[PDB]
């Protein structure tokens, strides 16, 4: 009995840097993009958050192999803009993709 985003977040940790929308994740599910969208907003996220939350936790992972650069982590977790990555990281976690890769 997984809720309904540890379920969402099976489906986005399959293929991270999949291009993952409402609909996507809601027909892997066998449901509509409007009982998804309905069910994740009663336990108070959205897909969008969740898909984020996903990348953030297999930032981490990649950010420690050497010589991986921050350009590589982005791309490898679906981001198309380093600059945004940089951004959503530093909210993430307090400190850029680049702090983190040197305190490790």
């Amino acid at each position: 009995q997984p809720n309904m985003r540890t379920r969402v977040c099976t489906v986005i940790n399959n293929n991270i840097a999949h291009e993952w929308t409402l609909a996507r994740i809601a027909s892997e599910l066998l449901m509509s993009p409007s009982l998804l969208k309905k069910k994740l907003r009663e336990e108070e996220t959205s897909y969008s958050q969740l898909l984020t939350e996903c990348r953030m936790q297999r930032a981490l992972q990649l950010i420690v192999i050497h010589g991986f650069s921050i350009k590589r982590v982005a791309v490898s977790c679906g981001y198309h803009s380093v600059s945004y990555f940089i951004y959503v990281f530093r909210n993430y976690y307090g400190m850029t993709p680049t702090e983190y890769q040197e305190r490790s």
